[PDB]
């Protein structure tokens, strides 16, 4: 309630002053972009934040940058050929960033305050506070769902592999091309190769466990497997009771349905009629998109994840909305299919499943974010089919 508000309250005076930034930066022939000030603001926050996740936090205000600067690009537009004068600009170093400095610092009482006391979040009024703003959609969903996990608050799990050195993996193997089957029928994919470099890095064995997206979370609750991988969407629901890695791809849900069919469905606003029939995976943030986002077009649940594609190709189902990089593969594999929509309209990181134990989640992000590092991803998703655009 009142934190909600005073938290959307105080983001929305930053971007609101990043006119006044651009006018200052367009009369001195500054750039929007200053990385000194950025990397700064970012240590800045990051140190003050310690008992917030670092990741969700500089996400978070990592999207709130990239929201000030698009706003400061549409007032360049606006300033190509005035006369901006002394008389009409506001200094930047002695009014305007002590101001931000003040709401950032702002910001950052109002998280740990509304962290402590379990404020909720509705994404009703998030929609309606910065509704105004001039922002991609995939921006304002970003916003919104990194806030959602930042403010989101135990096994022994560690423990235990420490003395049976046997991980049990989690894997749904209906997701191409994170997990799946290959020709000959050994599981293959990302996530596959990942799960092998985290298991030798710690000296363990794996043993492979089948779960799905409809029994996912009953199965993490029950301890059937250590961690899960299968291109596993990062959300704050999920984290009700499991934790996760740190992130190793960035993404969001786009559309796919037949070539034929794009010049009738290429924005929402098209696919989103009565006449429009969208079918889609049980059980995981595919279902979770459709039944928040549509209120016009007929809804159809498709069991297997393997089979559902064929459905657009066969003319019983128009549009399904998933995961971006499941789409291009998918559109790459089928003739018929086509990536329906320009850019994705969600924000959504993929990450490793985990029992909720801190010293699990410590260990393997220290070697995640180092192996990402080292390697390309790219490499490893272009194996898997994934065209590096
Ligand atoms: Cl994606």
């Amino acid at each position: 309630n009142h934190s909600e508000q005073t938290l959307y309250q105080l983001m929305s005076e930053r971007l609101a002053l990043m006119p006044e930034v651009a006018k200052y930066k367009w009369h001195h022939n500054l750039p929007i972009e200053d990385l000194a000030r950025e990397a700064m603001v970012l240590e800045r926050t990051v140190s003050r934040t310690t008992v917030l996740d670092p990741i969700h936090t500089k996400t978070f205000f990592g999207l709130q940058m990239t929201a000030a600067k698009a706003i400061q690009a549409n007032v360049f537009q606006s300033l190509t050929n005035t006369d901006v004068v002394a008389s009409d600009v506001r200094s930047l170093n002695d009014d305007l960033r002590p101001k931000l400095t003040l709401l950032g610092d702002q910001i950052i009482e109002q998280l740990l305050i509304s962290y402590q006391n379990g404020t909720p979040l509705n994404r009703a009024h998030f929609d309606a506070h910065f509704a105004h703003f001039e922002l991609n959609p995939q921006i304002k969903d970003g916003l919104f769902k990194s806030l959602e996990l930042v403010l989101t608050p135990p096994r022994d799990t560690l423990a235990r592999l420490e003395k049976d050195k046997t991980l049990r993996v989690g894997v749904t193997l209906d997701y191409e091309p994170f997990s799946y089957q290959d020709n000959e029928g050994n599981r293959a994919g990302i996530d596959i190769e990942l799960a092998t470099a985290l298991a030798k890095e710690f000296g363990y064995r794996i043993v492979w466990v089948k779960t799905s997206w409809p029994t996912l979370m009953a199965d993490a609750e029950d301890n059937l497997f250590d961690i899960a991988l299968s291109g596993i969407s990062i959300t704050a629901q999920r984290q009700h009771r499991m934790m996760f890695s740190a992130p190793y791809h960035t993404g969001g849900k786009t559309a796919i349905g037949r070539c034929s069919s794009v010049d009738e469905l290429n924005t929402l606003a098209l696919i989103d009629r009565a006449e429009t029939r969208i079918i889609v995976n049980p059980g995981g943030t595919n279902e979770r998109f459709v039944r928040s986002a549509l209120t016009n077009a007929s809804i159809r649940i498709h069991p297997d994840n393997r089979t559902i594609f064929n459905e657009l190709v066969s003319g019983t189902a128009d549009a399904m909305f998933t995961d971006s990089i499941e789409a291009q593969l998918q559109a790459t594999k089928h003739p018929s299919l086509c990536v329906l929509l320009d850019q994705p309209l969600t924000f959504q990181q993929k990450g490793i499943l985990l029992q909720p134990d801190p010293e699990l989640k410590k260990r393997i992000d220290t070697w995640l974010l180092d192996y990402l590092s080292s390697h390309d991803v790219s490499a490893l998703f272009s194996k898997h089919g994934v065209d590096p655009d």
